[PDB]
């Protein structure tokens, strides 16, 4: 009926694997943050060599296709995806922080306009710990 | 009647600052290309930063609760918003290229893992196809 949201992916996907994933925000050891810290930064590096491939060539004078965009355009999935696990990973539905954070950007597009409150994710750990 | 994904959220984003974003993949002009790994590489080493600081606090023996979790939270969430910034810039469906991404991840769920957890790709392996999901839509 409704495709699954990329942050109940990232669930799908460390249940799979046996990796952890809690329901509920769940401090995690140190294990848990340093290889989330390597994921993203693997994957930033990767969509970092897609972007200075692209200006290279249109630096060259090539016109870039649509089809040219396929490898960026993986990469920076990728980086998503190691992005979502992190939360995931610590328990933290993604799409209730991330719906907050839009929140907050998208009402700062008014006008800084009157009575703006910035993203309250801290109150969005607490609501997350009771449902 | 299908809620918005984060992806169909930027490009509500985009279109309310004016800066309105294509509907099929199009190639952009080298300033923005330039443009979006800066707002990568400032919200990555936003999050880098906070999980040094819980790492710092985990080895001097503090005890994270999970509202300790928000700083990083709220970092990875903005790491999200530029990434998908940067597909709604590019007029790239990020839900078909993340959708077609998870079905080759689902698939190394047999292979093995590397000392620090990563999950690694078992034998035979086929990766993802993003290629062919740029060429469906921008044939739509
Ligand atoms: O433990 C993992 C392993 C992979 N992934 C996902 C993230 C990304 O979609 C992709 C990255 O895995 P790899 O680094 O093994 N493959 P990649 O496509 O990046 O090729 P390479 O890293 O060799 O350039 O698999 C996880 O989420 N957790
Ligand atoms: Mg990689
Ligand atoms: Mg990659
Ligand atoms: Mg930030």
């Amino acid at each position: 009926p409704c495709p699954p949201t990329n942050a109940e992916r990232l669930h799908e996907f460390h249940r799979a694997i046996g990796a952890a994933t809690p329901e509920r925000p769940t401090p995690p050891p140190p294990e848990l943050l340093r290889l989330r810290q390597t994921l993203l930064d693997e994957e930033s590096a990767e969509v970092r060599a897609e972007i200075d491939h692209l200006l290279a060539r249109q630096a060259a004078g090539e016109a870039l296709s649509a089809g040219d965009l396929a490898p960026l355009a993986h990469e920076l999935a990728d980086l998503l995806y190691v992005t979502y696990g992190a939360l995931d990973q610590l328990g933290i539905d993604a799409d209730a922080v991330f719906a907050e954070v839009h929140r907050a950007n998208l009402s700062k597009a008014s006008g800084k306009p009157e009575g703006w409150r910035p993203a309250d994710v801290r109150g969005v750990i607490e609501r997350l710990q009771h449902a």
